[PDB]
């Protein structure tokens, strides 16, 4: 599922899509990461 080089710019567990590496990692980063 991770820890190596899967997925990129698409959510399985939101089933979301992402036009941009930045909005993949923004999405982890502020919606599976609302308390760093
Ligand atoms: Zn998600």
């Amino acid at each position: 599922g991770s820890a190596a080089e899967v997925m990129k710019k698409y959510c399985s567990t939101c089933d979301i899509s992402f036009n941009y590496v930045k909005t993949y990692l923004a999405h982890k980063q502020f919606y599976h990461k609302n308390k760093p």
